[PDB]
């Protein structure tokens, strides 16, 4: 039990941190889906055609475009576990704890991170890619050949769930470090540790979603229901790589990504 | 929303109906299983359960032992399938939704309820049957032959690791009627009411865990999120289940019995 005052404090600690750590805020993405804006408006991919002009306007390739996007995908994912990693450390406790378990937190930890911050660039019509600068149609995203077709649709289906929530950064904040404080992963040396930090840290979300969020009923439950979906979505997820990993030789995993998925 | 006399008394209202639709309650259960009550009949080996059988004549297992045991959870869940829904009615509200909401909810739900409360009647060594006459051991449920070892295990790692919030019987009839009030089931016609009520009874689980246990930091927390594990263990169990039925052959039952359990 900590007292309110420090639960304050570690909430603006933890939405600083998360500032300095990912480049593209829930905010930010806000803005730019909502328009109304000349300047921060994205180019809208939708098609084979609308692709080609986008490699050309938005800049920052003898594959098949359903490979090309994959890639995509999973270089930016890899970029995800790097940040996520960086703010990891901030996390009061986290470079403290046995540094085996540190790794452990973050291998079953980043996909649900990466899930739950994908849905802050999606709405249910897209989602946003190179740091804002595109939009990529759900639709699109929806008709790519053989097995990534459906491959990316449920990235979407979570999202439209999640954001129903209307969470904003500094809820997430928190919530992200929660993720990664999970005592319960598979392999973790000293459980107790852990489970401290993320007592006070559900202690920091729960005081945050009262004040941020005095309307939303019982919104801290809600939040650790959808904790829950993200473990067996992740799980279809890991599925679905490894079952395409097998067909696609022309697929190519980050050895990053490639160890966070062995076991 | 609500008002704490309003909270209290749904967490009561509960508690009474809780205890009148269950035979055995987690109280009940822990002066057995603790010897601190008449010692129940132990079955830790293929002669003990003849004579469990043969003395007790154990209502589920009145072929091959292992699936004697299988079929003999089956129908104690098909009893605890007509608790759980002679529970539900007592929950404010639930008698008052749409009758397919009411089945929806009722069939999703029962196998994370069944979960739940099995782990009243388990500890690390056996699990309670009969109403508390009888002991099976884990080491006897976990060496059974083929698939069958495998079938009972995952219900005491699951029982031990749940038994640890230390919950009694006052928690768990909210914490059984937050399960049944889940918006989420698929088929649902109004979510809306039943969200609403699951609203009312998380408000009722948070201040009873918080009255009931206030030195067990963020233990609404962690017993939300042994409802994540629940789903996914009553997925496991589904695949399980299919496994056997495909690979066994000595399952046949009579057809009529094979619509009861269906
Ligand atoms: O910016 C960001 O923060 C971001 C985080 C995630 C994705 C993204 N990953 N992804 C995956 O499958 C995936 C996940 Cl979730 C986790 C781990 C590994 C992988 C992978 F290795 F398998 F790749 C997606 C599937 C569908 C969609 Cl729509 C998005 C993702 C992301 O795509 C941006 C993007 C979209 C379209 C084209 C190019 C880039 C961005
Ligand atoms: O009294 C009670 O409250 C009670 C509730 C559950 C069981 C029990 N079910 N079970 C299942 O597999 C199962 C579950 Cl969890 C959920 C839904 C459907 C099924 C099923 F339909 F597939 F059956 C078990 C597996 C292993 C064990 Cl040790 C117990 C259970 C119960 O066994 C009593 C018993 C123990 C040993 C032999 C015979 C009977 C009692």
């Amino acid at each position: 039990h900590m007292e309110s005052a420090d639960l304050r404090a570690l909430a603006k600690h933890l939405y600083d941190s998360y500032i300095k750590s990912f480049p593209l805020t829930k905010a930010k993405a806000r803005a730019i889906l909502t328009g109304k804006t000349t300047d921060k408006s994205p180019f809208v991919i939708y098609d084979m055609n609308s692709l080609m002009m986008g490699e050309d306007k938005i800049k920052f390739q003898s594959k098949e475009v359903a490979i090309r996007i994959f890639q995509g995908c999973q270089f930016r994912s890899v970029e995800a576990v790097q940040e996520i990693t960086e703010y990891a450390k901030s996390i009061p406790g986290f470079v403290n704890l046995d540094l085996n378990d540190q790794v452990t937190l973050l291998k079953y930890g980043v996909h649900e991170i990466i899930y739950t911050m994908l849905a802050s660039l999606m709405n249910k019509d897209g989602v946003l890619i190179s740091e804002g600068q595109g939009f990529m149609t759900r639709e699109f995203l929806k008709s790519l050949r053989k097995p990534f077709g459906d491959f990316m649709e449920p990235k979407f289906e979570f999202a439209v769930k999640f954001n129903a929530l209307e969470l904003d950064d500094s809820d997430l904040a928190i919530f992200i470090a929660v993720i990664i404080l999970s005592g319960d992963r598979p392999g973790l040396l000293n459980v107790k540790p852990i489970e401290d930090i993320q007592d006070n840290l559900l202690q920091a979300l729960e005081l945050q979603l009262k004040l941020n969020h005095p309307e939303s009923s019982q919104l801290f439950a809600k939040l650790l229901q959808k904790m829950t979906d993200l473990r067996q979505i992740v799980t279809e997820h890991v599925q679905l790589l490894q079952v395409i990993k097998k067909t696609e030789t022309d697929m190519s995993l980050h050895p990053l990504l490639q160890e966070i998925y062995k076991d």
